[PDB]
DNA sequence: CCGACCGCGCATCAGC
DNA sequence: GCTGATGCGC
DNA sequence: GTCGG
């Protein structure tokens, strides 16, 4: 909102480095810079001002100076005037098409969605799904739809086995008004980190979701992770809902509530909580919470039966998901 | 100055 | 056919 | 590209 001109620039630069330069760490630098400036409560007036922010160094400082004087960035103007870079960049918007595949397609003249449709033969299964749902995957999901989608997932999971537990996480669980996909964490009493005593725990749930025609396509599926496509049923009279990306992860039950914690976020809240654990003698990753020895050695994972248990261990007032922005 | 920069499940490829 | 590396999205 | 050891 407040510095959107700069942050659009920094994001554009980020996409370039990831997709064209294949410089993943520059991409994440530019993103880090863009997030920190999006959070800044004043109109940036100089590159020096921004440089005080963590993640803005000397090069982004001068790019801001240029952007403020001229309103554009010549480096970005050249990049956009270059047919190759813009086609590689554009093609990475197809899910399953990354910097490698996008580069290769462009090298042999496949540069547009239409070009991809002509050469569907040359796409893997994931890429074909990405092409089919190209528009729908770039749409947001309003929360009311999210709420409907959750009702379906939780009802259908329960139909396979009442002993399943399923949680939709992400920004949605924090009460976000819109989401980018649906992220479901699944667990069962028979699946602990010490033994698997059920063969097809995730399969049974994806299969039930398919048979009620909620899950429509599969991008990838194994014993513990499903990535696919779903759609809310259309109400006979009205327009169809866009197809939506959904992930479902089967997590061992002794690690489930640490998983919920980590995948609920936010990322800034995770890292402030991971930092406070350390100060009080514990380390938390996405799987466990462990005490630290006097010399920095992690002990065994502590029992966790709810989220608040993790809070109890590190002597933190419980934080409801809606209050975990920072 | 110099290396770290999230780590991992799955699909596919590369090399055998 | 096998095992390990790579691409990819998260 | 930025940071911190
Ligand atoms: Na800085
Ligand atoms: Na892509």
């Amino acid at each position: 909102t407040l510095n959107g001109g700069i942050t659009d620039m920094l994001t554009e630069l980020a996409n370039f480095e990831k997709n064209v330069s294949q410089a993943i760490h520059k991409y994440n630098a530019y993103r880090k810079a863009a997030s920190v400036i999006a959070k800044y409560p004043h109109k940036i007036k100089s590159g020096a001002e921004a440089k005080k922010l963590p993640g803005v160094g000397t090069k982004i400082a001068e790019k801001i100076d240029e952007f403020l004087a001229t309103g554009k960035l010549r480096k970005l103007e050249k990049i956009r005037q270059d047919d190759t870079s813009s086609s590689i960049n554009f093609l990475t918007r197809v899910s399953g098409i990354g910097p490698s595949a996008a580069r290769k397609f462009v090298d042999e003249g496949i540069k547009t969605l239409e070009d991809l449709r002509k050469n569907e033969d040359k796409l893997n299964h994931h890429q074909r799904i990405g092409l089919k749902y190209f528009g729908d995957f770039e749409k947001r999901i309003p929360r009311e739809e999210m709420l409907q989608m959750q009702d379906i997932v939780l009802n259908e999971v329960k139909k396979v086995d009442s002993e399943y537990i399923a949680t939709v996480c992400g920004s949605f669980r924090r009460g976000a008004e819109s989401s980018g996909d649906m992220d479901v964490l699944l667990t069962h009493p028979s699946f602990t980190s010490e033994s698997t005593k059920q063969p097809k725990l995730l399969h049974q749930v994806v299969e039930q979701l398919q048979k009620v025609h909620f899950i429509t396509d599969t991008l990838s599926k194994g014993e513990t992770k499903f990535m696919g496509v779903c759609q809310l049923p259309s109400k006979n009279d009205e327009k169809e809902y866009p197809h939506r990306r959904i992930d479902i992860r089967l997590i061992p039950k002794d690690q489930y509530y640490c998983g919920v914690l980590y995948f609920t976020g936010s990322d800034i809240f995770n890292k402030n909580m991971r930092a406070h654990a350390l100060e009080k003698g514990f380390t938390i990753n996405e799987y466990t919470i462990r005490p630290l020895g006097v010399t920095g050695v992690a002990g065994e994972p502590l029992p966790v039966d709810s989220e608040k248990d993790i809070f109890d261990y590190i002597q933190w007032k419980y934080r409801e998901p809606k209050d975990r922005s920072e």
